[PDB]
């Protein structure tokens, strides 16, 4: 029985470019394909991860196999063409700089520049001007920006910004910038529209990025007669004593300036993307909201400001933020992996120079890994009488893991930690007058964001009585 | 057999359908300029003619120069205190005077307001610098500039970059002005008394924390006020108290008349100035001739001085042609039959409400040649070396007893601002393209959409630095 023929087929994919959010459709995908699979596009093929088994092959049990990083025409404008930490291939570049990066972190270990000490005290500056809003509906976008900024500025430089310095509104200003333009999608860009159609994509980031380098190549001058081999004690310091020690290709003056600049983006905007779904997700949830001003005032009170060691006592509060970062981490794809070698994940072949890409998002909602996981339960880090954390999941790696993994993961649990409980000790937050809720959908770019939201302040009676 | 349907209402137009004044001005073609429109027990009478307007404001200014009643207001006004929504009377006529008096206090001297206005606009010229090669919205640094300049006038302070205090009134500012009216005071229908809704309590709210804190400054400056020293808008109110009518120089009072300088004054000017800003950026033609007129005249050896308007008059001219396209009040503020009177020799009853369009007198097709379009060269002779008065049907600042006090100000704070701007700053289109919307928001001040604008030094100024 004849019939009609079918039509030749140039290209296939299964899933529509640009419609949804790019980790929630490969995770889709693992109904019909399993939770590994690969798409070509030219000639370069990719493989996509979404069981937490395979995930820890990929970034422990083989983390050097596929420590590498893709190049992209993007990340190499913001990266000055693979220097920094998060951007470059693995490599001595990349092992040097990520270690003397780790090794800062010692220097606010524990004396006067204890971290908790640095953010503290920047805290404290952020909740007195929260509280001259006091009856308003804000964005509290900016001031964390210039909190979160000021302690990573102690940290690198020991320097830190006075109020309305506007050199404050020009990092946001090309921060917002090459964000918007770094990628669409959580730096998983399937088909190369930058290359096919006549764009301004790559001008555009050159533009912002100029002003970035030229901002920290000032700063880093005039440190350069500031700087004592005897005195090491900011991330400043530890690059350019290597430097003095050495090897001294690696640390050459760009790849110091782009380290620092890697640092300083991570540091601020990941920490207060966190902080602004956190709140957001309370709006949602005044429940959870109302038993957290219970938990802080029974356990911290208002004789005293919150310290690191209240982490012990405001368990809801802790598991407020695991939770948060189970459901909207602030890299659902985490970064691009590449194979270094021929390897191998769950028995499949992986040829060298291939991109993995771990979807985290998958992990924290495996259906058979979490109840729930579309829902916002704080208690699932609790155990049940609420007295204790658990790890209810293995499929769990907000931070990532093994030689990628965070480098700022300490800081940055400390920041989103003291924050919250300073906040919810002072203030009162609610949905501003006109009703409005923040979108809980976002937005995924190489950090994912929710839409700006305002939020009413209002100083707690508590807190007012206590003075 | 078939009758007409037994009428209840009728109004001539659509609620909340294109904007008020315009649609007012349309149906001038219908009407005459002239008509009226009953509200429940309320008549409300519209004038779209300059011969008219000058007589409600000018001729018969005394008569009209009341003020309606309104429930926004109310709040705003602190029960119709102040200046602008005052009634006609004692307390308005006095805070007016005395308002007015205090700016001869700064016609000379180290304190004068030339030198104010540019010690503010040298700030801003070094802030929005900083941000060499990025695009910026300036709503906010120029806020912050005229709010200073506002302060040194009525406390002779003013606010330190970063002063959290400047974000809280903005915040009050746009909240007020977002609730008090969604159509230029000319809400025909009275939507808020109809259906439940929130409006009255969120201007509450709004006004409870600008009186708060004016209230701080004001108690704080009792013990700064001395009668040896009258050089501020404070002062001059303080000192009529102890002179003293004092019923009418109550706290309250004080600090009512204080609340609409400060609001007036920055609300206003900041508009006009992303107005001009908005305009140059859709007519780069007019902005290379600015730049060119500005670089002959005052170079780059010294910054622009007031005396520069005799020779910056492309300058002048666009000013002067941004206020009639796009004035701040398009319908002025509503004007009140205190008596009985007449318009055009039609009877007007005491307690009517009284509306100058000035769109329609800015847009007369008869009065200006292509009324629509942006053209500063109608303020010039056709040589471009004289301004000149194209028509009578121009009034941006009113006239008569309810017209501007500012103008003065506002003048030399617009002349100034856009002559500094534009000898070091070269303002083009941002990165993405994007132009900012001409339409406008018809609020208690005639707004436009916010929008950025690419900042560049300009290797003119570098050069000769
Ligand atoms: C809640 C906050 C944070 C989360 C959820 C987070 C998560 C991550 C993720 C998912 C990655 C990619 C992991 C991978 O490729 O396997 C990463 C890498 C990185 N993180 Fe963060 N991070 C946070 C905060 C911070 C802070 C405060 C800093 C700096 C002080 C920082 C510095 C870095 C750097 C420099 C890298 C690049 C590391 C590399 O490629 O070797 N992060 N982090
Ligand atoms: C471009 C800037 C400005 C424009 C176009 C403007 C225009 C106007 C207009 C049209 C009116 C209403 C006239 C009427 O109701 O018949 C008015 C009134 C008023 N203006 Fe302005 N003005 C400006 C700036 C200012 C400034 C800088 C101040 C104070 C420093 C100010 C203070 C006032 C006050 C207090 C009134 C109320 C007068 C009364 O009701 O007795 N204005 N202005
Ligand atoms: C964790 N995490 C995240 C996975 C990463 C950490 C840092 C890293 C980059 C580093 C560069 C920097 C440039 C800054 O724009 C100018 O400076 C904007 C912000 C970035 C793009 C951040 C965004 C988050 C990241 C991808
Ligand atoms: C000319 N003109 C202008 C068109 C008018 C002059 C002043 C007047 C009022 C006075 C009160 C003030 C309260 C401020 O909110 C807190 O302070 C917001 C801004 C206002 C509402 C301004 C708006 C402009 C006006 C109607």
């Amino acid at each position: 029985p004849k019939s009609l023929l079918s039509l030749p087929l140039v290209g296939s994919l299964p899933f529509l470019p640009r419609h949804g959010h790019m980790h929630n459709n490969f995770f889709k995908l693992q109904k019909k394909y399993g939770p590994i699979y690969s798409v070509r596009m030219g000639t370069k093929t990719t493989v996509i991860v979404g069981h937490h088994q395979l995930a820890k092959e990929v970034l422990i049990k083989k983390g050097k196999d596929f420590s590498g990083r893709p190049q992209m025409a993007t990340l190499d404008i913001a990266s000055n063409n693979r220097k920094g930490i998060a951007f470059a291939d693995s490599g001595a570049h990349w092992q040097l700089h990520r270690r003397l990066a780790m090794a800062t972190f010692a220097l606010f270990k524990d004396g006067d520049q204890k971290l908790e000490k640095i953010i503290c005290q920047e805290i404290s500056t952020l909740c007195d001007m929260l509280a001259t809003h006091n009856g308003q509906s804000i964005d509290i976008s900016f001031p964390v920006f210039v909190a979160v900024t000021n302690v990573i500025s102690l940290i690198c430089f020991n320097t830190s910004y006075k109020n309305g310095d506007p050199e404050l509104n020009v990092i946001q200003n090309y921060n917002e910038g090459i964000i918007d333009n770094l990628s669409k999608d959580s730096l998983v860009d399937l088909v190369p529209w930058l290359k096919i159609f006549p764009n301004k994509t790559l001008e555009k980031l050159k533009s912002h990025v100029k002003i970035r380098n030229d901002l920290l190549n000032k700063i880093l001058e005039n440190y350069k007669e500031k700087f004592r081999s005897d005195s090491i004690t900011n991330m400043l310091d530890t690059l350019m004593q290597a430097k003095m020690n050495s090897d001294s290709e690696l640390l050459s003056d760009n790849h110091i300036l782009t380290t620092i600049g890697d640092i300083f983006g991570a540091g601020v905007e990941t920490t207060t993307s966190v902080v602004k779904w956190t709140l957001a997700f309370l709006l949602h949830n005044p429940q959870v909201k109302k038993k957290l001003y219970e938990e802080i005032d029974q356990n911290v009170g208002f004789s005293r400001t919150p310290t690191i060691s209240d982490r012990n006592r405001l368990l809801l509060l802790e598991a407020t933020i695991r939770e948060v970062l189970r459901l909207r981490p602030v890299a659902p794809m985490l970064i691009p992996h590449k194979a270094n070698v021929d390897s191998s994940i769950g028995e499949f072949a992986v040829d060298k120079g291939t991109e993995v890409i771990i979807n985290l998002w998958a992990l924290h909602h495996n259906e058979k890994e979490w109840h729930q996981p579309d829902q916002f339960m704080p208690e699932r880090f609790l155990n049940p009488a609420g007295t204790q954390l658990i790890s209810p999941s293995v499929s769990y790696l907000p931070f990532g893991a093994g030689p990628r993994s965070c480098i700022g993961e300490i800081l940055a649990r400390q920041e989103l930690f003291l924050i919250m409980a300073w906040l919810l000790q002072r203030f009162d937050l609610e949905v501003p007058d006109d009703g409005q809720l923040p979108s809980l959908e976002g937005i995924p770019k190489v950090v994912f964001l929710i839409d700006s939201f305002k939020v009413k302040i209002k100083v707690r009676q508590a807190w007012r009585e206590a003075q």
